[PDB]
């Protein structure tokens, strides 16, 4: 429920409570709200929301042609 993550889409922060990612992103995930919002770290005192759908594991990010 709390894995470190790979973002694979930019997401652009729309709330004071989001993150900005983009593409290679590393995200320490926190929580996982439900199956569309997890809540995480991108550095120390970096933490928001971010949807689900933009990331990926390590495993699969490593494996991208």
């Amino acid at each position: 429920t709390a894995p470190t993550v790979v973002a694979l889409y930019d997401y652009t922060a729309n709330r004071s409570d989001e993150l900005t990612i983009h593409r290679g992103d590393i995200i320490r995930v926190f929580f996982k709200d439900n199956e569309d919002w997890w809540y995480g770290s991108i550095g120390k005192g970096q933490e928001g929301y971010f949807p689900a759908n933009h990331v990926a594991s390590e495993t699969l990010y490593q494996e991208l042609p």
